[PDB]
């Protein structure tokens, strides 16, 4: 099968670093420089063998045509009201970017408000963040180029959709919050740095500042409102209270769901916003999360995890702020995670729970916390919502494995609340009733029961004959909940596949204890959980190792890369997207310093000892048994991935090809594809998304010799 040879790649054998007495060799350290001729030649040589491999089999074309056909369905966000007008996002089917529409009433004719498609030939300029002024008359929006986290904020007057002159540069990981006087907007920016700031650089991002931009002025005139020069990793994001009276500052350091919470009573500023604000340090530590829900005068309602791993709602009165005085408005549930909370129609709260990895949605009274209404939902996820304090109605969007889903509307001025289907779209080509989703709970190595969703054609024999696609993430308190994926359903219908999603530790599915169960010293739980998921699928007859594919992205790319090293015998195929591979150096680049709350940091002797054991880059090793080789592997990355700098995948594939790819017994390919004008994944145009899934499933089809089923 291997009709190509791996490129020559220089090994710098002098690259030796001491980590607490452990010598680590890093012969591909030079691939850390994205700008060198050496690195560019490496990328070109790798793509030169990967692309013809992927495109040799007719199956890529059949997949791509079927993806193009089935992905072509209308896609809407929830309606949301701002001031006098309604807005929603909409893609007719195959537009590169969804388009923002405005209408003057729910029954009124809609018109294009902001169309990102006209900003590039190839749809690689994408909306990233936006905020309307309190009165709905002005609009700020972030644009990112080529998938980079870097943002340029531009502005529009809503009436007439008029471009304004204001442009804000050096924006990254930014809040956008307008003061209610409509004078201007808070946002974050980074100090100048040497070299590039376009998504191709690896430079660390430190000293993020909070600024205020007065509409109608140059950026050079913006007011510095908060900075933390003694704490270069702190990130202070601003929002206005619902009554416009307070600026709330949430300071983060790292990725843990915790924040300091400072406030500024704007009425108490000596002369409006003119410099560093008179911050009152209400919560001045990182012991808990405090997510603002609403306030009534000085009584502030927050979603918190303080003393409550599954989250709860508390009231903190700013005039009596000590923790012993806080009121518990909605107590923590013993098992279900309070995922998010919104305040709507003055005195309702909308609460969204995660119950065994499925969403529920409930209306509660603001004053007492009492449950008033359950909004009935099928099993799946709530993935969109609108309705803020002043609004008198809600929209919410539901999705699941087997249907694109439904947008509901509920008029909250009615005595008897009755949600109605507002929009529903059918995907002709996939009959949902041919398939089923089951949820099982399998024991991991230590006996912990892990949830797994399995999706497959009805009536299949569990004889181990089926190809399977097993997906995981396992980190950063992120819950992996049901979602509609055309690309995965084509695998099921046209490749005869079984789909599986394992809810491994590290995620947020069972609250903070689930998260803590897959971080730091215990990160190996994630890999154990995921290996156990594969073993369960095999034992129960859904699949066999030779027909099993695993996939994950980012922290999920680490997951699958590590599982390949640790259990090469368990998997036939591995696709690792935009993965963190160098666990010893991840913290040196761009925003990687923020992930040490999940992983630890190699500067620490204790953390190094955890990290060295599973770092994919440092654990490539020929399997001992003559009958065992590495699975076929595909790494996907891109040249403007400034979230997880591509050096991770570059160094990892060089190592795989040298240590494993050169052995006689290795016949499974070990490949990387590096895309151009693309980044970590957010804002990826439709055309690239289609090419990407076509690459992935063609890879699977070719490595496992799977026949297309028309
Ligand atoms: C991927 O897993 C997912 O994109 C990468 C690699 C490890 C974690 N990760 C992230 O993107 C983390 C997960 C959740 C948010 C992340 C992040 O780095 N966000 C940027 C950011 C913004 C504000 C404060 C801290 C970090």
């Amino acid at each position: 099968m291997l009709s190509f040879q791996y490129p020559d790649v220089y090994r710098d054998e002098t690259a030796i670093q001491d980590y607490h007495g452990h010598k680590v060799c890093d012969p591909y350290a030079w691939l850390e420089d994205p700008d060198s001729e050496q690195t560019k030649a490496f990328v070109e040589a790798q793509n030169k063998i990967t692309v013809p491999f992927l495109e040799q089999c007719p199956i890529r074309g059949l997949y791509k045509e079927r993806m193009t056909e089935l992905y072509d369905y209308p896609k809407y966000s929830c309606h949301f009201k701002k001031g006098k007008r309604y807005f929603y996002f909409y893609n007719t089917g195959l537009q590169n970017q969804r388009v923002l529409y405005v209408q003057d009433s729910l029954e009124g004719e809609a018109r294009v408000f902001l169309d990102p498609n006209i900003l590039s030939d190839d749809g690689t300029v994408a909306l990233r963040g936006y905020a309307f002024s309190e009165d709905g008359e002005y609009f700020a929006y972030g644009l990112s180029a080529s998938g980079s986290d870097w943002v340029t904020i531009k502005f529009m007057k809503v009436d007439g959709a008029k471009e304004l002159p204001d442009v804000l540069e050096r924006v990254k990981f930014s809040c956008m919050a307008w003061t209610h006087d409509g004078k201007g907007m808070f946002y974050n920016a980074y100090p100048q740095q040497d070299g590039k700031s376009d998504g191709t650089e690896t430079s660390t991002n430190l000293h993020q500042k909070l600024y205020y931009h007065v509409l109608g002025t140059d950026q050079s005139e913006d007011i510095l409102c908060a900075e933390f020069p003694d704490e270069p990793k702190w990130m202070g994001g601003a929002e206005l209270s619902d009554d416009g009276r307070y600026v709330l500052l949430s300071i983060r350091e790292g990725c843990d769901p915790v924040n300091r919470l400072w406030y500024c009573d704007l009425q108490q500023e000596s002369n409006g916003i003119t410099g560093i604000l008179k911050w009152v340090k209400l919560i001045d530590n990182f012991e808990g999360e405090y997510d603002y829900v609403t306030n009534e005068g000085t009584v502030f309602t927050f979603k918190t995890n303080r003393h409550s791993p599954n989250y709860r709602l508390i009231n903190i009165d700013f005039t009596d702020p000590e923790e012993s005085k806080w009121k518990v408005l909605v107590p923590e549930h013993e098992k279900d995670v309070l995922e998010w909370v919104a305040c709507v129609r003055s005195n309702f709260l909308v609460l969204c729970y995660l119950h065994d990895v499925k969403n529920t949605l409930q209306l509660h009274d603001l004053a007492t916390g009492a449950l008033l209404k359950i909004f009935p939902l099928e099993v799946g996820s709530v993935v969109g919502y609108s309705g803020q304090k002043k609004d008198t109605e809600i929209f919410y969007q539901f999705t699941s494995f087997l249907s694109p889903g439904i947008i509901y509307h509920c008029d909250l001025t009615k005595e008897e609340l009755e949600p109605r289907v507002f929009r529903e779209v059918t995907v002709k080509g996939i009959d949902a009733s041919d398939y089923q989703t089951v949820q099982i709970f399998y024991p991991s190595k230590d006996g912990t029961k892990i949830p797994m969703f399995i999706v497959h054609k009805k009536g299949i024999k569990l004889d181990g004959s089926h190809p399977a696609f097993l997906y995981g993430y396992g980190g950063f308190n992120i819950s992996i909940t049901p979602n509609y994926s055309v690309s995965r359903l084509i695998f099921v219908r046209h490749m005869g596949g079984v789909l599986a999603v394992a809810n491994i530790r590290g995620g947020g599915e069972y609250g903070e204890t689930w998260h803590k169960g897959g971080i730091l010293a215990n990160k190996q739980n994630c890999f154990d959980d995921f290996q156990c998921a594969a073993e369960y699928l095999i034992k129960e007859g859904y699949t066999s190792p030779k027909r099993l594919t695993i996939n994950g992205g980012s922290n999920g790319g680490l997951l699958v890369a590590t599982c390949a090293n640790q259990r090469p015998d368990l998997f036939g195929c591995v696709i690792a997207q935009v993965g963190v591979m160098d666990m010893l150096k991840f913290h040196k680049y761009t925003i990687g310093h923020a992930w040490t709350t999940d992983y630890g940091c190699s500067d620490s002797k204790q953390h190094f000892e955890w990290l060295i054991k599973y770092s994919p880059l440092h654990n490539v090793k020929l399997p001992e048994a003559d009958d065992i080789q590495y699975p076929s592997m595909l790494l996907l990355t891109a040249d403007h991935d400034d979230r997880v700098v591509p050096l991770h995948s570059l160094k990892f594939i060089a190592t795989l090809q040298y240590i494993v790819g050169r052995s006689r017994k290795q016949n499974n390919p070990l490949l990387i594809h590096v895309d151009t004008k693309a980044g970590h994944g957010a804002g990826k145009p439709t055309a690239k998304v289609i090419e990407e899934v076509s690459d992935m499933f063609a890879f699977i089809a070719r490595c496992l010799n799977i026949d297309w089923i028309p």
